[PDB]
C-alpha cells in the first residue's frame, strides 16, 4: 500500500528519460516481484491541468478531474491511448502510494548511477504521494522460460511532413527526416559526438531489408534509441542517456554477454541477435499501428502552431502585418492541436521487446515467435509499447521554436555548400 524509507534499498537504479525515474525491483516481495517503479522529476526549469488543459480534454472527463499527475497519465494511457494501440501491447500501470522519506531516499540512493545532467536538471518530486509500478519488460512473462533477452527501441516519428502550411524558406523538411536534421543541432549544441546512423524512414518503411539496415544502425550507433538488457541488465546503451557510437571492445562485450542464449559460433552470435529483432519488430506489425498515431500530426507543427494560439485565446504572433486555419471553429481547433499532442506522444514513446526460447510446455503456445534460420531456434517474443506521457498543452510554444531552430540551421549548414 504505502512505500516506506526501508523498503527503498529493494529498488535499484534502472534508467530514466526526461521526465522520469525507473527503478526495477530487487527484493522478495510477491508484489513487487517483476516490476519497475516509475517515478517523476521535477524539472527545474519548470492544479493537475490548466483551465486550457480541460478545455481540451473536455471529452475526457476521468482525465480532466484527476487528483494528481500518476492518475493522469494513467486515465490518459487507459482512455486515450489503448482505445488507438490496443490493450495488448500497452499497460497503464497501477499507482502505489510513496512516503516522502522513500522518495528522498531512493533519489539519494540511484544519484551516483545517473548522469551528472541529468542530476543538474531534475531530481524525483517528493511531494507527490504516488508513484507508478509497471511490469517490467526485461522480464518475459508476469508471475519462468530461462534467460530473456530484453531491446528498447525509441523509433521517433517515421514519416515526412507535407503541409499545406510549411513556408517557403522551409521546403527540406519536406525531403528530409526531422531526425536527421535534428542530430546536425545536437552535434553542434555538443549533446552526440557523432551523428547516428539510424534512419526512421527505414524502420518504419514496411520493408524487411530496410528495417535491419534500421536495426544495424541502431546497434552501431544507439544513441538514446536503442538498448538491450539480459536478465533486466544493461548490455548495450545508455543508462538514463543517450551513448558514444559502439566501438570494438563495446561490440566484444555485447558479443559475449548474448552466449547461451543465440546459439550461433563464438562471433558471429551478434548478426543472429540483429537479425532476430529485425525479423520480431517486422513480422509484429507493431511500427505500423503506431506509425498511424503519429502522423495524428496531419498538418505540421508550423500548422498545427496557430490553432493553438486560438484555443488559448491570443492574437497570433506568427501571423504578422492563415485566412483558413484561423478560420475554424473552436471544435475543429481543439481536435487538430489534440491529435497533434497525442501525435507528440507516439513520436517520443519506446518500443521493448522480450525474447525468449520457444517453450515446448507452455500451456498455450504462443502464436508470436520468430525462427532464427542457422542457429535452429525459435524464439517466442512480446512487445509493449512504454513511455506514452501525456504531453502538456503550453508546450505547443516550444515545440514551434524548438522546430524553427532545426530548420533553419540545417538550411544554414546546407546553404554552405
Ligand atoms: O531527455 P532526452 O533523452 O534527450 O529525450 C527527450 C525527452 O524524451 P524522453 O523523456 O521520453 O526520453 C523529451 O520528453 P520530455 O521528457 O521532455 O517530456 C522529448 O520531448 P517531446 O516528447 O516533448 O518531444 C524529446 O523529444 P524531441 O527532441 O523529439 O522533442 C527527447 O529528445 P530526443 O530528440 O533525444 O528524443
Ligand atoms: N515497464 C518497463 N519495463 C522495463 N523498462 C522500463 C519500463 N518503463 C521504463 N523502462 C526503462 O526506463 C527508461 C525510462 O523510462 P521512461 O518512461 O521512458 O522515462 P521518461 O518518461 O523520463 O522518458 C526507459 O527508457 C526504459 O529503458
Ligand atoms: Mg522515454
Ligand atoms: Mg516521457
Ligand atoms: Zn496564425
Amino acid at each position: 500500500m504505502i512505500l516506506e524509507e526501508k523498503d527503498a534499498s529493494d529498488w535499484i537504479y534502472r534508467g530514466e528519460g526526461g521526465a522520469n525515474l525507473v527503478l526495477a525491483y530487487a527484493g522478495s516481495s510477491p508484489l513487487f516481484v517483476g516490476k519497475v517503479i516509475r517515478i517523476q522529476k521535477a524539472r527545474r526549469n519548470d492544479s493537475v491541468l490548466t483551465s486550457d488543459e480541460q478545455h481540451l480534454w473536455r471529452e475526457n472527463n476521468e482525465l480532466i478531474s484527476s487528483p494528481n499527475k500518476e492518475v493522469l497519465e494513467q486515465r490518459y494511457v487507459q482512455n486515450v491511448i489503448i482505445p488507438l494501440l490496443g490493450p495488448k501491447h500497452v499497460d497503464a500501470g497501477v499507482r502505489v502510494s510513496v512516503s516522502k522519506e522513500f522518495l528522498e531516499c531512493v533519489d539519494k540512493k540511484v544519484t551516483k548511477q545517473r548522469p551528472l545532467w541529468r542530476v543538474n536538471a531534475a531530481n524525483v518530486d517528493t511531494s507527490h504521494d504516488s508513484a507508478l509500478i509497471l511490469n517490467d519488460h526485461s522480464l518475459f512473462s508476469q508471475g519462468s522460460g530461462g534467460d530473456c533477452i530484453s531491446v528498447e527501441i525509441k523509433p521517433k516519428c517515421g514519416f515526412l511532413p507535407t503541409s499545406r502550411f510549411i513556408g517557403k524558406e522551409n521546403m527540406l523538411k519536406t525531403s528530409v527526416s526531422r531526425f536527421k536534421m535534428h542530430q546536425l543541432l545536437k552535434l553542434e549544441y555538443i549533446e552526440i559526438s557523432e551523428e547516428s546512423e539510424y534512419d526512421p524512414l527505414d524502420l518504419f518503411s514496411g520493408s524487411k531489408e530496410r528495417v535491419l539496415e534500421a536495426i544495424k544502425a541502431l546497434y552501431s550507433t544507439p544513441q538514446n534509441n536503442f538498448r538491450v538488457f539480459l536478465n533486466g541488465s544493461l548490455i548495450l546503451g545508455g543508462s538514463g542517456e543517450s551513448t558514444g557510437r559502439t566501438s570494438p571492445e563495446i561490440g566484444y562485450a555485447f558479443e559475449d554477454a548474448l552466449k547461451g542464449f543465440i546459439q550461433s559460433e563464438d562471433g558471429h552470435r551478434t548478426e543472429c541477435f540483429l537479425q532476430l529483432v529485425s525479423d520480431a519488430v517486422y513480422g509484429s506489425g507493431v511500427l505500423d499501428r503506431l506509425l498511424e498515431i503519429q502522423k495524428l500530426d496531419k498538418l505540421d507543427i508550423e500548422g498545427a502552431i496557430h490553432c493553438y494560439y486560438d484555443i488559448i485565446n491570443q492574437p497570433c504572433p506568427i501571423c504578422k502585418e492563415e485566412l483558413s486555419l484561423h478560420a475554424l471553429p473552436l471544435d475543429e481547433s481543439l481536435k487538430i492541436v489534440k491529435e497533434y499532442l497525442i501525435a507528440a506522444t507516439a513520436k517520443d514513446c519506446s518500443i521493448m521487446i522480450s525474447f525468449q526460447s520457444r517453450n515446448a510446455w507452455d500451456s498455450e503456445p504462443s502464436g508470436d515467435y520468430v525462427s532464427l534460420k542457422p542457429t535452429n531456434q525459435t524464439f517466442d517474443y512480446k512487445v509493449h509499447f512504454i513511455d506514452l506521457s501525456l504531453k502538456p498543452l503550453k508546450r505547443m510554444e516550444s515545440y514551434y521554436k524548438l522546430d524553427k531552430k532545426i530548420i533553419s540551421f540545417y538550411n544554414r549548414k546546407q546553404k554552405a555548400e
